[PDB]
Protein backbone atom coordinates (compact mmCIF):
# COMPACT_ATOMS: atom_id res chain seq x y z
CA UNK A 1 0.00 0.00 0.00
CA UNK A 2 1.83 3.14 -1.18
CA UNK A 3 2.35 5.46 -4.17
CA UNK A 4 3.74 3.88 -7.36
CA UNK A 5 5.74 6.43 -9.38
CA UNK A 6 8.21 5.01 -11.92
CA UNK A 7 11.85 6.17 -11.58
CA UNK A 8 11.45 8.98 -9.03
CA UNK A 9 13.13 12.12 -10.43
CA UNK A 10 12.60 14.64 -7.61
CA UNK A 11 9.70 14.00 -5.21
CA UNK A 12 9.28 14.62 -1.46
CA UNK A 13 10.69 11.09 -1.08
CA UNK A 14 13.88 11.35 -3.18
CA UNK A 15 14.32 14.75 -1.49
CA UNK A 16 14.32 13.25 2.02
CA UNK A 17 17.12 10.81 1.11
CA UNK A 18 19.30 13.49 -0.53
CA UNK A 19 18.83 15.65 2.59
CA UNK A 20 19.81 13.01 5.17
CA UNK A 21 22.63 11.88 2.85
CA UNK A 22 24.17 15.36 2.59
CA UNK A 23 23.70 16.05 6.30
CA UNK A 24 25.11 12.61 7.13
CA UNK A 25 28.25 13.75 5.26
CA UNK A 26 28.06 17.47 6.14
CA UNK A 27 26.78 19.72 3.32
CA UNK A 28 30.17 21.44 3.69
CA UNK A 29 32.18 18.42 2.46
CA UNK A 30 29.29 16.36 1.04
CA UNK A 31 29.94 15.57 -2.65
CA UNK A 32 27.34 14.49 -5.20
CA UNK A 33 29.56 11.62 -6.39
CA UNK A 34 29.61 9.82 -3.03
CA UNK A 35 26.01 10.79 -2.29
CA UNK A 36 25.18 9.33 -5.71
CA UNK A 37 25.62 5.97 -3.97
CA UNK A 38 23.38 7.16 -1.11
CA UNK A 39 20.53 7.43 -3.64
CA UNK A 40 21.22 4.14 -5.44
CA UNK A 41 18.25 5.08 -7.65
CA UNK A 42 18.06 4.19 -11.36
CA UNK A 43 18.43 7.06 -13.87
CA UNK A 44 20.15 9.03 -11.08
CA UNK A 45 23.79 9.97 -11.79
CA UNK A 46 26.33 12.15 -9.94
CA UNK A 47 25.93 14.94 -12.52
CA UNK A 48 22.21 15.11 -11.68
CA UNK A 49 22.85 15.72 -7.96
CA UNK A 50 25.83 17.99 -8.68
CA UNK A 51 23.59 20.21 -10.85
CA UNK A 52 20.95 20.87 -8.16
CA UNK A 53 23.80 21.67 -5.75
CA UNK A 54 25.49 24.21 -8.06
CA UNK A 55 22.00 25.60 -8.77
CA UNK A 56 21.39 26.36 -5.07
CA UNK A 57 24.55 28.47 -4.69
CA UNK A 58 23.32 30.45 -7.70
CA UNK A 59 19.93 30.76 -5.97
CA UNK A 60 21.88 31.83 -2.86
CA UNK A 61 23.75 34.68 -4.58
CA UNK A 62 20.93 37.02 -5.63
CA UNK A 63 18.05 36.39 -3.20
CA UNK A 64 15.38 39.10 -2.82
Amino acid sequence: TAQKKPRVLWTHELHNKFLAAVDHLGVERAVPKKILDLMNVDKLTRENVASHLQKFRVALKKVS
